[PDB]
């Protein structure tokens, strides 16, 4: 588990994932734009987020 | 009449998608937020573009 997400991101576009507070990701910074592609181990859930909703953990 | 600017950009976006509004930091915004979903609907007061960000990416100003 390397990130957690920091704040409720709900999607508006059908590439994004779900995120609620405290949810531990699986996570790989883009950094061409600063989205996280990502797999939350609460939901099971895949795809991509805007990177200032997740801290790195480690 | 006026509009005061209502929020101020905090983090760098860089749009995915069509409707999404470019952010850099310090960026002067008139924005209205979307309860069902926490995006901001906004006007970017710098660039003069449009389109909508997330609610975390903006503090309010007073």
């Amino acid at each position: 588990q390397t990130h957690r997400a920091i704040f409720r991101f709900v999607p508006r576009h059908e590439d994004e994932l779900e995120l609620e507070v405290d949810d531990p990701l699986l996570a790989e910074l883009q950094a061409e734009d600063y989205w996280y592609e990502a797999y939350n181990m609460r939901t099971g859930a895949r795809g991509v987020f805007p990177a200032y909703y997740a801290i790195e953990v480690t």
